[PDB]
């Protein structure tokens, strides 16, 4: 394939984010940057911190330009503050171009950096609307498209336990099997989609699709869990408990407050159900379903023991399809045609009885009502 040099450009530790090497400034400073499809700022640590091995040094970059403007980015648990500026940016194992991009130099932070994660910055891949301080601040990818020939499209293959590929400018066919199925992007801020139905072990959850998309549903690579709206989570957990009732688990396991460990080799994946999301398709009344295995939603925590954490958690900000979902699939963010594609990942962790799947088409009536306004 012609994108061979971008294959395998992602690394990471489990549950700690996938990162790509970027070089910034001149002479080259190379940094490990978190790949996040749920945000829109390019930001790098620019001061020493206990969790950072290296960081961006602006005074050593002759091409660094100061924007004389501070930036503050709050998240749910953490936050960071820093200074805005521009510099030359490249991705060594990505497309062969260099761009002048906005960089947020992070000079202070709370619970943002992860001990041992080996990354020191974040690459926001979503649209300008959700950028701090405001929309006038062109996100990295927008800058890439404007200044260069690179087609307005990228794709992600995150392989679970860690590594994967971020293909920029195209689609690499060795990364997936079967056909690609596309769902429209509802609005360009987050990568927003519409879930029209949810099944556990082929059994329908029987809720109004409005509930599945309450607030919004997004595809977000810098989040670990599949997060479901309060009511949907409650129902889903009932159904999963019922589907795996040949075994018993403490109530805190389903809330992620407890772990269960099996002896090495013996996890009974067979007792947990497959989970299915149906997404609106590209044609009236047409949908398709993506289906994930326990190997995706039970995550290992790093002896003689294998400990697992349930990785479906409740949300107050709608559905977030994080790495739990994405590690099953090759995902194509086709920004040029306002659509997102899913195909079975050539490298998804599976066993011999069941595999992740993307199947279609299905007929779902009145899908237009499922979105929130
Ligand atoms: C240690 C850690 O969690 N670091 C971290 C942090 Cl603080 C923020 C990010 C930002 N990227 C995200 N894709 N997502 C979030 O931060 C989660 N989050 C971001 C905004 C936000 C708002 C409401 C809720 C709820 N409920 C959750 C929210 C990435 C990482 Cl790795």
């Amino acid at each position: 394939g012609s994108f061979v040099e971008m294959v395998d450009n992602l690394r990471g530790k489990s549950g700690q984010g996938y990162y790509v090497e970027m070089t910034v400034g001149s002479p080259p400073q190379t940094l490990n940057i978190l790949v996040d499809t749920g945000s829109s700022n390019f930001a790098v640590g620019a001061a020493p911190h206990p969790f950072l091995h290296r960081y961006y040094q602006r005074q050593l970059s002759s091409t660094y330009r100061d924007l004389r403007k501070g930036v503050y980015v709050p998240y749910t648990q953490g936050a960071w503050a820093g200074e805005l500026g521009t510099d030359l940016v490249s991705i060594p194992h990505g497309p062969n171009v260099t761009v002048r991009a906005n960089i947020a130099a992070i000079t202070e932070s709370d619970k943002f950096f992860i001990n041992g994660s080996n990354w020191e910055g974040i690459l926001g891949l979503a649209y300008a609307e959700i950028a701090r301080p405001d929309d006038s601040l062109e996100p990295f990818f927008d800058s890439l498209v404007k200044q260069t020939h690179v087609p307005n499209l990228f794709s992600l293959q995150l392989c679970g336990a860690v590594g994967g590929s971020m293909i920029i400018g195209g689609i690499d066919h060795s990364l997936y099997t079967g056909s690609l199925w596309y769902t429209p992007i509802r609005r360009e801020w987050y990568y927003e989609v519409i879930i029209v139905r949810v099944e556990i072990n082929g059994q329908d959850l029987k809720m109004d699709c409005k509930e599945y998309n309450y607030d919004k549903s997004i595809v977000d690579s810098g989040t670990t869990n599949l997060r479901l709206p309060k009511k949907v989570f409650e129902a889903a957990v009932k159904s999963i408990k019922a589907a795996s009732s040949t075994e018993k688990f403490p109530d805190g396991f389903w809330l992620g407050e407890q772990l269960v460990c099996w002896q090495a080799g013996t996890t009974p994946w067979n007792i947990f159900p497959v989970i299915s999301l149906y997404l609106m398709g590209e044609v009236t009344n047409q949908s398709f379903r993506i289906t994930i295995l326990p190997q995706q939603y039970l995550r290992p925590v790093e002896s003689q023991d294998d400990c697992y954490k349930f990785a479906i958690s409740q949300s107050s900000t709608g559905t977030v399809m994080g790495a739990v979902i994405m590690e099953g699939f090759y995902v194509v963010f086709d920004r040029a045609r306002k659509r997102i594609g899913f195909a079975v990942s050539a490298c998804h962790v599976h066993d011999e009885f069941r595999t992740a799947a993307v199947e279609g088409p299905f007929v779902t009536l009145d899908m237009e009502d499922c979105g929130y306004n």
